[PDB]
């Protein structure tokens, strides 16, 4: 019993964090096999940030200008290249703590764990989600650039996120191939996020989690249709629900005996009437950063090693 | 910017989790140096649980009846003893991944990270707090017994929590010396929790976190006194605020320029009028599982290794 915002165990990723220094800038890198990955703006000064020409700035950098420190392990840089918005530094030592891993570009709505690091040292871990406007609502301070987000399937780490804080206080970054999520660029120039809508399939998954845990007050006598529900979602800035989403919710439907469309009718009533000062799973608002997989994992206890 | 429920990086503790089997029961143990710590009800059957005499049940157990597996490392048990409600198993190998650690008995209101484990394998990490009734609102399934809670100061792991789920769905356990928090006993017999009050000093710390992050709508024109505020806390099942608590909040007071007693007056108005459908740091209720230290760490970026 109980339902918590739960991150993956971070140990497999902690062994990969290093500090990367170029001139006077220091941020975090990801050391996997004999390559170190970090944001390319490590080569910039605060002044370079307004309109950086990264190809031109890289001309004046050689291997020995990049200092990489793994704790106190000093790493020798033997090559460097730029791939989209990440720098890839070839070092002469394979990381002996490299886990089984893959790089994945996640879709909006998907969740992941963040290991926030500073000066190459992990400081905390938390859960968040790729928002529909391709920002994340993280917790990051200066020096956190190069911190990574990931999921873990048994023994394999799936890295999905690595760059900046917008003036609005939300966060933008890349996949591990260096392509930004959404339209953001690594330049200090006007960029605004776009509508932050609610991840409907995740809210439904969390209502199923609530039923499994005994929070049942929101179940009602009604049902609805996909098209009728989606009219309501549009009014409340909820993402449309698709048949694919209904199928993904099938296992939770089968565990609880509540058809997806009946749960949609409960969500519809919650969106139109509010929670009336009540709570669900300890929350006074509808939570949208648990995926269906998140709910099954935490309500079934799958494990990783 | 941003404020998240943030756990410590779990890697130092992951290397200490093992599986402990006795007869047909399997749960988690903590392997530190050459000792394995686990809940003593590993020696019980489901029937033993109603009224177990642990001293008598232990008579029929020898070293070879305890199977300890560290991943696939098979550990040889060379001694066993019972300390209060934990079993201590002496093994013939020191854990090479033992971190610097201490055992600490925490006070109600204090927070810690939980590494939920099953069959000796970590499955997720989250934050929670010792409630004033000495339960914790965890997320645990069958097989999670022996999972531990901890804090980390730079390189030293402070283990504070290790046992059962009450019929109400909240959780009870011991410190690493085997003494339960609060009045609970490791027996399947009627036990009820006691009033769950709100941790006032933590709520104030979280309001300071909100101000630091730009959530300022709840700041008002008023102030109050310690005695006047505490009359309001009592009415709303909030813990009394002491002068010691005011001093602990001093650094946040100094960072924001808001006297503690003015912040109390803002909290008073929030308790009497509610949030009026607004949110603070993404929450529609007053959050009480961030300590003042939690707020400073996350708003200053302290790091651990
Ligand atoms: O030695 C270092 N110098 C700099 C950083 C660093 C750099 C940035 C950074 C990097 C770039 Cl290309 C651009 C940028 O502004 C773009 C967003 C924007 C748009 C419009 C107006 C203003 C801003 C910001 C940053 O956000 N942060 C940051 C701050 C808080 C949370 N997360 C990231 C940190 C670092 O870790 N190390
Ligand atoms: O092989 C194993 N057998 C058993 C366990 C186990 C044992 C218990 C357990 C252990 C004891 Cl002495 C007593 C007990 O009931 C006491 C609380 C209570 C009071 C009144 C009525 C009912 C209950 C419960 C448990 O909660 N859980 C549990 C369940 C969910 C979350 N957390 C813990 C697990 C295990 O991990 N391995």
């Amino acid at each position: 019993s109980g339902f918590r915002k739960m991150a993956f165990p971070s140990g497999k990723v902690e062994g990969c964090m290093v500090q990367v220094t170029c001139g006077t800038t220091t941020l975090n890198g990801l050391w996997l096999d004999d390559v170190v990955y970090c944001p390319r703006h490590v080569i910039c000064t605060s002044e370079d940030m307004l309109n950086p020409n990264y190809e031109d700035l890289l001309i004046r950098k050689s291997n020995h200008n990049f200092l990489v420190q793994a704790g106190n392990v000093q790493l020798r840089v033997i090559g460097h290249s730029m791939q989209n918005c990440v720098l890839k530094l070839k070092v002469d030592t394979a990381n002996p703590k490299t886990p089984k891993y893959k790089f994945v570009r996640i879709q909006p709505g998907q969740t992941f764990s963040v290991l926030a690091c500073y000066n190459g040292s992990p400081s905390g871990v938390y859960q968040c989600a790729m928002r529909p406007n391709f920002t994340i609502k993280g917790s990051f301070l200066n020096g956190s650039c190069g911190s990574v987000g990931f999921n873990i399937d048994y023994d394999c780490v799936s890295f999905c996120y690595m760059h900046m804080e917008l003036p609005t206080g939300v966060h933008a970054g890349t996949d591990l191939e260096g392509n930004f999520y959404g339209p953001f660029v690594d330049r200090q120039t006007a960029q605004a996020a776009g509508t932050d809508t609610t991840i409907t399939v995740n809210v439904l998954a969390w209502l199923y989690a609530a039923v499994i845990n005994g929070d049942r007050w929101f179940l009602n006598r009604f049902t609805t249709t996909l098209n009728d529900f989606n009219l309501v979602a549009m009014k409340y800035n909820y993402e449309p629900l698709t048949q694919d989403h209904v199928d993904i919710l099938g296992p939770l439907s089968a565990q609880t005996g509540i058809a997806v469309l009946d749960m949609c009718a409960s969500l519809k009533e919650l969106l139109q009437n509010g929670m009336n000062g009540r709570t669900i799973l300890g929350s006074a608002l509808l939570e949208d950063e648990f995926t269906p997989f998140d709910v099954v994992r935490q309500c079934s206890g799958v494990t990783f090693q």
